[PDB]
């Protein structure tokens, strides 16, 4: 026996017009076997009913030979996602009035679906339904035939993407367009949308300079003001910040190491940044990577610390094959050695030199590293420690 919203689910359940008998009978059948669940059943029934309606309204979209029938049939699916309220089914009206279009004979019908999606996406709150209106209309574009439709749909996009606060949209937009330009014969379509790319990779370009968040406010406004003054250049101008933007990230983390007070932390950040350097591919920033880590030992107090930095150093030099970047940390091992006061500091970072010079092919290397170690040897007043460089001079000579 059922009960007030039990029965009332029933009738509702036996009133809805676009499922089909079977479908009817096995929801019934799952109210009969669960009251308790009537709610549920009955949103599910309904979310079915609506689906297979606008599955109905999409093929007699298809089959409809009067241009008003289906205009009158595109006006309901949009009245159908515009005045109403749930997630997932507009997208299937999107993807069916897509169809629709991607079919259609003529253009004005084209032009007045493309319309309404454009307008789903002006008054829409949902990132991801604009995602898909953008996807779909670009594909009806790549897909039409009329150079028409193709500057339509480009202009309506690039309308999309300037009344936009999100980057992930115009870059996807920007994407869109891309492709289409690219799947494009016809030139002065190719030129126009390239124009459309300019603007909008420009806008793009100013609101990723303005969230970097490692330049301090002078440079990220003299970056925009020279996007400004010449626009053409947005991606030498965004270089430029990303390489500054991560240039003082990592000089941010050098200065986060030299006021850590905790061991475990430094070793931390030191395997942040040479993990950094080993797994990227831009040269000045592993120099830059480099000289912060030697500035890190230089004023290093514990020798624990030092002796990792040095460490961590030796095997960048070991495993790059870059040979300014291996002089490069040979100098700074050198000038931390010169500058140490501690003789074990000393004598570890001059059997670290020792092992790269024993490694090395390069005459050049070798010499280098003799010399420096001449210098230390120079300067160093305690016989000791003369005696063990003048020992691995003699057997670096020895070598070659």
């Amino acid at each position: 026996k059922f009960n007030k919203e039990q029965q009332n689910a029933f009738y509702e359940i036996l009133h809805l017009p676009n499922l089909n008998e079977e479908q009817r009978n096995a929801f019934i059948q799952s109210l009969k076997d669960d009251p308790s669940q009537s709610a549920n059943l009955l949103a599910e029934a309904k979310s079915l009913n609506v689906n297979q309606a606008v599955k109905q309204l999409a093929e007699k979209a298809k089959e409809a030979t009067d241009k008003e029938e289906v205009i009158e049939i595109v006006k309901e699916l949009a009245e159908l996602a515009k005045q109403s309220t749930d997630s997932e089914l507009v997208n299937e009206i999107v993807k069916q009035l897509a169809e629709v279009a991607k079919e259609a004979t003529d253009k004005e019908l084209v032009i007045y679906i493309v319309k309404i999606l454009a307008e789903l996406a002006k008054q829409s709150t949902d990132s991801e339904l604009v995602n898909e209106i953008v996807k779909q209309l670009a594909e009806v574009a790549k897909e039409a035939t009329d150079k028409e439709l193709v500057i339509y749909i480009v202009k309506i996009l690039a309308e999309l993407a300037k009344q936009s606060t999100d980057s992930e949209l115009v870059n996807e937009i920007v994407k869109q367009l891309e492709e289409v330009a690219k799947e494009a014969t016809d030139k002065e379509l190719v030129e126009h949308i390239e124009k459309i790319l300019e603007e909008l990779e420009q806008q793009s370009a100013f609101y990723e300079i303005l969230s970097l968040p490692n330049l301090n406010e002078e440079q990220r406004n003299a970056f925009i003001q020279s996007l400004k003054d010449d626009p053409s250049q947005s991606a030498n101008l965004l270089a430029e910040a990303k390489s500054l933007n991560v240039n003082q990230a990592v000089k941010q983390l050098a200065e986060k190491a030299k006021e850590a007070t905790d061991k475990e932390e430094v070793i931390e950040i030191v395997k942040e940044l040479a993990e950094l350097a080993k797994q990227s591919t831009d040269s000045e920033l592993v120099n830059e990577i480099v000289k912060q880590l030697a500035e890190v030992a230089k004023e290093a107090t514990d020798k624990e610390l030092v002796i990792y930095i040095v460490k961590i150093l030796a095997e960048l030099a070991k495993q790059s094959t870059d040979s300014e970047l291996v002089n490069e940390i040979v100098k700074q091992l050198a000038e931390v050695a010169k500058e140490a006061t501690d003789k074990e500091l000393v004598i570890y970072i001059v059997k670290i030199l020792a092992e790269l010079a024993k490694q090395s092919t390069d005459s050049e290397l070798v010499n280098e590293i003799v010399k420096q170690l001449e210098e230390v040897a120079k300067e160093a007043t305690d016989k000791e420690l003369v005696e063990h460089i003048e020992k691995i001079l003699e057997e670096l000579k020895k070598q070659s």
